[PDB]
């Protein structure tokens, strides 16, 4: 199979990558970073996120795998010590694929983005004020620091820090959380995180200022003269190559409770 | 069709019920509170919850409708002034059915319960301490006041007060929230609400004391010599009779933002 | 000096107590559990809390010291291994006293209680609903699970679990936190914890049911036919005997961040 | 007395100001915006905050008064309709002064600032990571969006939105709240807001990046090559001219519960 390997670019990760490439040389495996079928990321979740965005135009043709040299690995299944076992298993085509939901962001002045973790919106530094419209229905006028829309796998990231729920990635949904909402006599938001199914469309519309800092995972990005920001669950999915059982809730336990 | 009407039992609700029965007398509609096909609740959500539990052995044969004389009505679609329009529409079979997910609780010493909103667990007054087991995997030792497991329609109730996410009821899931968790050097919980798909089983197991106060919606219930408490999304669903568009997110807006 | 020692009552604590008493026998130190000037607690914070309540009628005549055999010790300064150094330092009168604020609870049908950590109020099992009156001014109608009023040293306990602020115990104040407040169109609470100075009086008044479960630290206590529950910062203080520097914020760091 | 009046600068506020000046012309009152003894603000809390910062070098020589043409007025005592009664009462020297605590911010590369509401720190857009040092004791490594340090009167503002406690302004203290803290296996913060007495010093120190966006009330301000950010309760206080009883907790009730 065609494969490539991205590295965090430190000594540890670069050497592990060189060793895996040497190991793949002993099988029918071609290194191709233009049209790979397998993308191996060696580093942290940041490296993994970069791999995803490198190859987001061929998501349906790629299965992703992560090796963690950190630190945490929510998108790592593998420790560096098991790199040889992985080469072997991967060479013999010994895996089933698992798909996770993604988030489509549309910015209208249209620019469209795909997020694996989340997309957030904040001011250019003045007040944030936006109207939140759900399936063409006006839901609330949000005043505060910003808003975050998360995929299920993203719920353990920024979402978690904002008080969001952790959602199993078999659920096809997206989750909206508030950053520092203003609530008083005058000014009212729901307060609570909101979980939306497939085919629901959440639209953010400016009230005064039309300049926003928009993030998509690790990318952040001042957008000027914005008319609308639209969120929905993508029709596209990320596919992981999976080689043993490592359930989501065990990954959550390992990352947050104890390992 | 066979129908019945439950009332909150105050003057307003009883008279509305008598008037609807008189109105149904002008159509091919038989009052039968043993085997109804339509159950009309007149009161608040408490009255509605009682109606549901009255008839939970024939959920697949019944479509529910709520008239609110309160106050709030998350399970009300109807104001008292529209009672005549409802009699008319209902008589002519002019409706599509909408189904919402339910929560199965199993208490092992087996007693099984069905919740429309939630089931909660707290101590008999001493410390609460339970082990939380997800699909046979030990996830955490919870120390605090209690735990709440919510259906999607229940997410606006007790769940919301505990910091839970609001979930659209088209999502087949259940949501676990903490009550006053202890977190320190020693003692660790996830903190965050957790959303589980269909077929996931969350099990609570005692550590010291085996006596718990368990609630299922409005029913609460000291259980003695408990071995296990098991939660999963039910295979059963509640069916509503629905006569116009009144989207979930608009109901949420109306109940929490402004009406 | 007159002293006594309370023990958690396990093997470890009882033996440490016997050894300290033997060590005190070599100085001018009289064991007197009726009118002690020093009260040594050996166990956890629960043991310490019991010691405090044992002797709350002679708080101005007593200095308290805690040895932790647990676990956590917010009211422990001492590990079991330093028990000999403590006997020595204490025998030679080698200490300055530090005072912490206390909370006065008055229950009117008057019963008055003193809390070192907190006093809480919940239902007898039905709805909790109370009117919150601050210095004779009606502030809110609280609907939810209950309320907690904390001393500064108590802010690390139940208060912390309810989202309360941690307050340095040099601040003469009390802090009110909510348990699962209901907030919607109809029903409104402040949401936020509230910190009150000395001489402010917070009064809770029943709306329907007049039966409440009231806790004062580890004591809990169904009160019937309640007219009022009144909170204010006590004029009385707890005195600790203190032998080296162990700042509050370092105790907090050690108990919650890492030790 | 020497006085001046700042206006929000809309039609309503400018005309009210012109009318008050005309009314003051009938008493022994000199308009002096260089060395006033009374500073009247007409607008919102934003206008009030600007007045405070206009005159922060002569805080001990000035008593402040606010008229609200909004909206909310936490620093307003007065509605526009009572402007005449105020001119009269103020002319006759008919008032007692009330003082509120302030927050000193020191930024070391020293620049010092005084806040009436709060000072916050966030990244220049990369990760925020800072070491939190309390009275020279290392307390935590904070990873997240930022931190907020609030005065007692500021606790109803940004602080409240971040989950902070509301504190009565007779308490001489400052309150530190987190913005979106990261908490996992690796990375740990206290979570809870922290309340510090007078004479406690909280210091923030950079870990990697040394560029921060620092706010002081409405002023925000990229600081480059930062070595330290230091917070303590100021020795300086803001004085209000006060003409009738309008207790803090009633102001809170009116702004957040109902008016
Ligand atoms: N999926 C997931 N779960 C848990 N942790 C994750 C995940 N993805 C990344 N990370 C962790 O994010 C950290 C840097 S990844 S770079 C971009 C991500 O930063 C995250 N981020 C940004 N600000 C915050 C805050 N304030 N809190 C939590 N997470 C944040 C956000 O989700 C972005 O997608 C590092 O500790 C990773 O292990
Ligand atoms: N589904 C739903 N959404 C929103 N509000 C609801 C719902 N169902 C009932 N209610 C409201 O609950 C109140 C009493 S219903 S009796 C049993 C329910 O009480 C609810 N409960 C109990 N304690 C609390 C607290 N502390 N907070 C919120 N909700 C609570 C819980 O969900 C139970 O299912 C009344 O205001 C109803 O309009
Ligand atoms: N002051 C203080 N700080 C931190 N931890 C404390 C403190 N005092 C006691 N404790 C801890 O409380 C636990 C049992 S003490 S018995 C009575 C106390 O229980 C506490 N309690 C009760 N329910 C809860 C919940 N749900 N969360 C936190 N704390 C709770 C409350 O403050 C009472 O005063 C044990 O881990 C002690 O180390
Ligand atoms: N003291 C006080 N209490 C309550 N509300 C206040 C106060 N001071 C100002 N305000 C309100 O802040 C709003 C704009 S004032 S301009 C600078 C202030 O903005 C506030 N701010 C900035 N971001 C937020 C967020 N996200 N939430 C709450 N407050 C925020 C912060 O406290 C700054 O001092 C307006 O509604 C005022 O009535």
């Amino acid at each position: 199979m065609k494969y490539m390997i991205t590295s965090k670019g430190d000594e540890k990760s670069d050497l592990l990558r060189l060793n895996m490439i040497a190991g793949f040389g002993e099988y029918d495996m071609e290194y191709d970073d233009v049209e790979p079928e397998i993308v191996i990321s060696i580093g942290g979740d940041g490296t993994f996120l970069s791999a995803f965005h490198q190859y987001e135009e061929r998501l349906d043709e790629i299965a992703f795998i992560g090796i963690h040299t950190g630190h945490l690995g929510f998108y790592a299944d593998w420790r560096p010590a098991e790199a040889d076992k992985l080469v072997k298993l991967l060479a013999k085509g010994e895996y089933q694929k698992v798909s996770y939901p993604l988030l489509k962001t549309t910015v209208k002045y249209e620019a469209t983005y795909l997020a694996l973790n989340e997309s957030t919106v904040k001011s250019s530094g003045g007040p944030f004020v936006v109207d939140v419209v759900i399936n063409d229905i006006h839901f609330e006028r949000f005043r505060g620091d910003g808003l975050c829309m998360s995929t299920p796998s993203g719920t353990t990231a920024y979402n978690k820090s904002l008080g969001g729920a952790l959602m199993h990635p078999s659920i096809e949904a997206m989750q909206l959380t508030e950053m520092a909402s203003i609530n008083n006599r005058v000014y009212r938001t729901i307060g609570s995180p909101l979980v939306f199914p497939k085919h629901h469309v959440v639209s953010l519309q400016p009230v005064n200022d039309k300049d926003f800092q928009i993030s998509v995972d690790e990318l952040s990005i001042l957008h000027r003269d914005v008319q609308e920001i639209r969120y929905e669950v993508s029709a596209k999915k990320i596919h992981f190559a999976r080689f043993r059982s490592f359930p989501f809730w065990r990954r959550v336990h390992d990352s947050f409770i104890e390992d």
